[PDB]
């Protein structure tokens, strides 16, 4: 990665005009018959001139065609802006997404580099939990950008583990419920609640709903920093604790280890140090959050009073299995 | 990939580390991710992620005991180093500092105005004529032309918006008789002040700090701006123009001269700006008479 040049790796002028045009839709907008800078400016809502320029830097970028009167095209690695495109690449870096959004929050990382704080606040003057608390429209953007990391390192997680076992399972920041969804399904004799806050709790319910699970699924409105539904024979934190900070990473791990007891289990499932510092940093960033290794999570667990017993691999991501320490 | 070719993560950890000038520290002796960090004066868990991810990227090296080194690459990041790129980073320096403008990029697009605004609250250059040293950091990191010219004529030319010495120390080296004053912000007239005054040009060669945009220093036979067009919005231009005339009126001569994609939406980010032109300044102003085409800048001359 050291074959391209210090300013080229340090250049904002190209990822910023490309999360540019995906948020102002460019793509779609020629798809649509609107080619000329003129046509896609009265289209998006810009400034022609202003607009050209940005397109011609997309042309340099391999994006863009344009020929000699001034009308633009795709080429078939701009086809990827598409709203529609499979890949489903344009959302995550429409700046009215949750993650096209939070990106931007990189513009502040030397807050995060000198404090250890997120730099999310620094830009919007809020949390990005606050924010997406607030907006439907950020906290639905970022439950259908999850919904695509379950597809890709979830599938067929209900033969991964031993769920059945469980009897119920507490998905601890469960989200909108896809992932208890995938479980009740396989496990038909398995029950189990969602536990999050008002907004993927409500979309969670609605979920099961729709797929006729409410008889053996419900929803908990309600903080994981709070005592939780006990009882249970599992709790699952999946994609939560790489979100926080080392004391509150505890915190939560403290009420699932209060919630199962010497019987339960409490079920890490997350990238474990083995992505890697890119995403590391996009959680410092984010929620000053951290990606930790299967030893840091240990050292988390032990002081919750729990102790690790098993790492279950699964995709990108892996199956970390806790019990009373 | 293109959820690759918008990644921030990366250009933001090495303008970071840059403005820590972490590069410098490592060279000077600190290695450890605690020792950068209180030379730098940073959080030192959160330093030690940042390098981590540089040193995948291959621009710092660490060994397994926790030191950490500099690679071919990353002792480009040394303030030290030839190729002077670290100015372009430092978040401290000029461009280091107006680039992280381009997160309002989507401004500009919509609007056309500059999005620096949008980031600092002040224009750009606003901050420039304020700091010498921020000055300084961006000409540093930024001829024939008179011989091309009957600059003599003019006797005594204005070079408005002068920047530092420029233009008018070429013009004035090129015609010794011709006299000439720079007409710039704070900032830039102190650089232009210790130029003439090594290139001896102290006799024929004058500094003047004001605006361009209220009366001018009347008298000279010839107003000059070169790359002060762009920099503006037509009215902005204009409004210049109106100020040269009222000191040209006619018996002189308002003369206006003038590659990068990138750097193309550096200059509208920074400054949302960008011969029918010339002529839309002959409209509400001066009228054209001429154009000389050097190369590829061209000089509208007036009058
Ligand atoms: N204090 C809190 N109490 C409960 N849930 C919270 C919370 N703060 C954040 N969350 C939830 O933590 C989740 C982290 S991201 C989604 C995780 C989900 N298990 C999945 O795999 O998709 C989000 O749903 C967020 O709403
Ligand atoms: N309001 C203002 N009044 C005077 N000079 C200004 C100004 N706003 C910007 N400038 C100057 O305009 C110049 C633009 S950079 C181009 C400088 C020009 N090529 C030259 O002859 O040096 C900078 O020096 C900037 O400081």
């Amino acid at each position: 990665a050291a074959h391209i040049g210090l300013r080229a790796l340090a250049d904002l002028a190209t990822p910023m005009a490309v999360r540019v045009a995906a948020t102002l839709r460019v793509a779609d907008h020629i798809a649509a018959g609107h080619r000329t800078a003129a046509e896609i400016a009265s289209a998006a809502g810009a400034h022609a001139d202003s607009l050209d320029r940005l397109l011609r830097h997309l042309v340099a970028v391999g994006l863009f065609t344009r020929d000699g009167q001034g009308v633009y095209g795709l080429t078939e690695f701009g086809e990827q802006l598409r709203d529609d495109h499979a890949a489903g690449k344009r959302k995550w870096l429409d700046m009215n997404s949750a993650v096209g959004r939070g990106d931007l929050g990189f513009v502040e990382l030397a807050h995060s580099i000198r404090t250890g704080q997120p730099a999310y606040p620094v830009r919007y003057g809020t949390s990005f939990w606050e924010d997406l608390g607030s907006d439907p429209v950020l906290s639905a953007s970022f439950d259908t950008l999850m919904s695509h990391h379950l597809e890709l390192d979830y599938t067929g997680i209900a033969a991964k583990y031993d769920w059945a076992a469980l009897g119920h399972v507490v998905d601890v920041g469960g989200g909108s419920g896809g992932l208890l969804s995938a479980l009740l399904t396989a496990h038909e004799d398995l029950s189990g609640t969602v536990l999050d806050l008002q907004g993927p709790a409500s979309a969670a319910h609605r979920r099961f709903l729709d797929t006729g699970l409410s008889g053996r699924a419900q929803v908990v409105v309600g903080s994981f920093f709070d005592p939780l539904p006990a009882g249970a024979g599992g709790y699952v934190l999946s994609a939560v604790l790489h979100d926080w900070d080392d004391l509150s990473a505890v915190a939560i791990l403290r009420r699932c280890a209060e919630a199962a007891g010497s019987g339960g289990v409490v079920l890490v499932i997350e990238a474990v140090a083995g992505a890697g510092t890119g995403m590391d940093l996009r959680m410092l960033t984010y929620f000053g959050g951290k990606e930790r290794s299967l030893a840091e999570l240990g050292e988390l667990a032990a002081q919750a009073g729990l102790a690790v017993r098993a790492a279950h691999p699964i995709s990108y991501v892996s199956i970390v299995e806790m019990t009373a320490l």
